[PDB]
C-alpha cells in the first residue's frame, strides 16, 4: 500500500525517549501534519545507517500501520522519504508504556481503581479483537509493549527489546517473552490468535499487580519448566474471582478451549460497574 509521506524538514526533534533493535524514538513536533497545519506533537522513531535486514522491517511495519487501523491500535502517521536516517512517526501518548504506568500507581511506588483497571484491560481486548479481526497475530502483547494517552487511553504497539537492561525476554536465534506465551508456543512454536488469548491473560496478571513481571520467582529455566508442567500464574490478593476466572479461561491448557478474545471483551464489559461510554459524537 502507499504510505503517507512526511517531509523531514517538517520534523523538530524534543526529547530522546529510548532505543530498541530499529532504532531511536524521540519525543517531536511535526508542523504540516495537524488540519490546520499548525505543530504538533509527535513521536518519531529514526533508525542510522540501516541494515537490509532493518530497512525491510522498517518497510514492514510501515506498511502493516498504514493498514492497521483501530482506536486502540497505536496510531502511525507515516515515513519520510529514502535516506539516512530512515524516520517514522507516530502518535505521541503522553503517558508511555502501561507497565511503568502500572509500577507508578502501584504500592512499590494514587492508586487505580477496579474501574480503572478494567478499563485498561477492556481497551486492550478491544485492541486485540480488531487484531484477531484481520487475521494478525502479535506474538508480544504485554504491558510494555502498550501506550497511555490522556483519560487514560490505551493503545496496542510492538517496541520489542530495548536495546537498557531487560529480563523479559529469554533466547530459547530469536529472544523470546517467554514469561508471557503459552505451552504450545514455548515447545512447538505455534503462534496464533489462541496463543494471543494466553497473553492476554497475562496482561491482565500485570495489571492487577500493579505492572509486577510475570513468574517474578522464577528463574527463566524455571519459567520454561512450569509453563510446561502447566502451572498457572496465582490469583492476586486484590483480584476479584471473576477477573481471575477470565484469566483462567485465557490459560487452558487445549489452545480451543480458551476463551476467545470476543468473549473476553463482552465479559470485561459486563464486570464493570460503571464501564466508560465510548462516543464518536
Ligand atoms: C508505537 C511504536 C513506537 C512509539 C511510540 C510512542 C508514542 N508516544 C510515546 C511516548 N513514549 C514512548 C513511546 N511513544 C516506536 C516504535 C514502534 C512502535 C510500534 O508499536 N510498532 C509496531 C510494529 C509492528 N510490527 C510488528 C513487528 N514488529 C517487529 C515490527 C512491525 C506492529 C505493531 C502493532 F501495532 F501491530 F502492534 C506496532
Amino acid at each position: 500500500t502507499y504510505v503517507q509521506h512526511i517531509k523531514r524538514r517538517d520534523i523538530v526533534l524534543k526529547r530522546e525517549l529510548g532505543e530498541g533493535a530499529f532504532g531511536k524514538v524521540f519525543l517531536a513536533e511535526c508542523y504540516n501534519l495537524s488540519p490546520t497545519k499548525d505543530k504538533m506533537l509527535v513521536a518519531v522513531k529514526a533508525l542510522k545507517d540501516p541494515t537490509l535486514a532493518a530497512r525491510k522491517d522498517f518497510q514492514r511495519e510501515a506498511e502493516l500501520l498504514t493498514n492497521l487501523q483501530h482506536e486502540h491500535i497505536v496510531k502511525f502517521y507515516g515515513v519520510c522519504g529514502d535516506g539516512d536516517p530512515l524516520i517514522m512517526v507516530f502518535e505521541y501518548m503522553k503517558h508511555g508504556d502501561l507497565n511503568k504506568f502500572l509500577r507508578a500507581h502501584g504500592p512499590d511506588a494514587g492508586e487505580l481503581g477496579l474501574s480503572q483497571m478494567l478499563h485498561i484491560a477492556s481497551q486492550i481486548a478491544s485492541g486485540m479483537v480488531y487484531l484477531a479481526s484481520q487475521h494478525f497475530v502479535h506474538r508480544d502483547l504485554a504491558t510494555r509493549n502498550c501506550l497511555v494517552g490522556a483519560n487514560l487511553l490505551v493503545k496496542i504497539g510492538d517496541f520489542g527489546m530495548s536495546r537498557v537492561y531487560s529480563t523479559d525476554y529469554y533466547r530459547l536465534h530469536t529472544m523470546l517473552p517467554i514469561r508471557w506465551m503459552p505451552p504450545e508456543s514455548i515447545m512447538y512454536r505455534k503462534f496464533t490468535t489462541e496463543s494471543d488469548v494466553w497473553s492476554f491473560g497475562v496482561i491482565l496478571w500485570e495489571i492487577f499487580t500493579y505492572g509486577k513481571q510475570p513468574w517474578f520467582q522464577l528463574s527463566n529455566t524455571e519459567v520454561i519448566e512450569c509453563i510446561t508442567q502447566g502451572r498457572v500464574l496465582e490469583r492476586p490478593r486484590v483480584c476479584p474471582k471473576e477477573v481471575y476466572d477470565v484469566m483462567l479461561g485465557c490459560w487452558q491448557r487445549e489452545p480451543q478451549q480458551r476463551l476467545n478474545i470476543k468473549e473476553i471483551y463482552k465479559i470485561l464489559h459486563a464486570l464493570g460497574k460503571a464501564t466508560p461510554i465510548y462516543l464518536d459524537i
